[PDB]
DNA sequence: GCTAC
DNA sequence: GATCG
DNA sequence: CGATCGGTAGC
């Protein structure tokens, strides 16, 4: 039999006893246009998050499906696309409330050409959504990835030093062996090289940040957010945990639950959802 | 598989 | 990137 | 371990 997983019910209450006031949802959608045809928007309508983060939109602003302008709950929409590479990468952030402040990229030209990061600053925290560069098949871009990890870390430490930080999206690492079905077989595969894993480790420590889902569920295995379309990986739960909500430690008294919407379809990733009591 | 996830 | 030599 | 086949979106 296969090692399967069932996300526990939503716990909508903080340790202090306080109820959740903010629901954030994050989803690598493997193409916004395709995802919307596969009815990803109707799932979002039902989860009704206050904030929705989208990675790999692979879509410029002038080709956004009109369904997005039929979202009364998420009226403030920000999109970033690559400078020159069409139909590649791309990130979006949708919000009920208008952020105090929004900006794009991590303040470093070399790393700001592929539309990977949006920063939205609110009252009590700063939200960053990101689609981290893949090291690629053959690890052809592993060296650049290392360069990214450093620049990204420095940048996030900067934000965090001024306000509590929430970082979500596809960080493109399975941190520990427990974060993917087949650890030994992928030790030289993008997403689970020693360099990427140690990069994620150094990110948690240096910023600093806490991995919300693993903070709440330290020993819960077989919890994944990505399955390759190939070889029926998903039905056999052969997956990776590549999508995170990383929190500033000052926010952990506000954390109610960090979820994995395993059953939501439309992409090779599934959505994740964060509950905070603010 | 054209590339790149 | 799961799979099989 | 390493070569191979092989889901998919969008160009
Ligand atoms: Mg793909
Ligand atoms: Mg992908
Ligand atoms: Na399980
Ligand atoms: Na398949
Ligand atoms: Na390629
Ligand atoms: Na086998």
């Amino acid at each position: 039999g296969p090692a399967l997983y069932e996300d526990p019910p939503d716990q909508k209450t903080s340790p202090s006893g306080k109820p959740a006031t903010l629901k954030i949802c994050s989803w690598n959608v493997d193409g916004l246009r395709a995802w919307i045809k596969k009815k990803g928007l109707d799932w979002v309508k039902e989860e009704a998050p206050d904030i929705l983060c989208l990675q790999e939109t692979k879509c410029s602003e002038n080709k956004l499906p009109a369904e997005l302008q039929e979202l009364p709950g998420l009226s403030h929409q920000y999109w970033s696309a690559p400078s020159d590479k069409e139909g590649y990468s791309g990130v979006g952030l949708l919000s009920r409330q208008c952020p105090l402040k929004v900006s794009y990229g991590i303040g470093d030209e070399e790393h700001d050409q592929e539309g990977r990061v949006i920063v939205a600053e609110f009252d009590s925290f700063v939200l960053v959504t990101a689609y981290v560069p893949n090291a690629g098949r053959g690890l052809v871009r592993l060296e650049y990835r290392q360069r990214w990890d450093e620049a990204f870390r420095k940048f996030l430490k900067g934000l965090a030093s001024r306000k509590p930080l929430v970082l979500c999206g596809d960080l493109n690492v399975a941190h520990e062996e427990i974060d993917l079905r087949n650890p030994k077989g992928n030790k030289k595969n993008a997403g689970f090289t020693p360099q990427e894993r140690q990069g994620f480790g150094e990110l948690l420590q240096a910023v600093p940040l806490a991995d919300s889902f693993r903070h709440l569920y330290p020993n819960t295995p077989y919890a994944y957010t990505f399955w390759t379309y190939m070889m029926n990986a998903r039905s056999k739960n052969v997956g990776w945990r590549l999508d995170y909500f990383l929190l500033s430690h000052s926010l952990l008294p506000a954390l109610c639950d960090s979820k994995i919407r395993s059953k939501a379809l439309g992409s090779d990733h599934c959505p994740i959802t964060l509950y905070l009591a603010l």
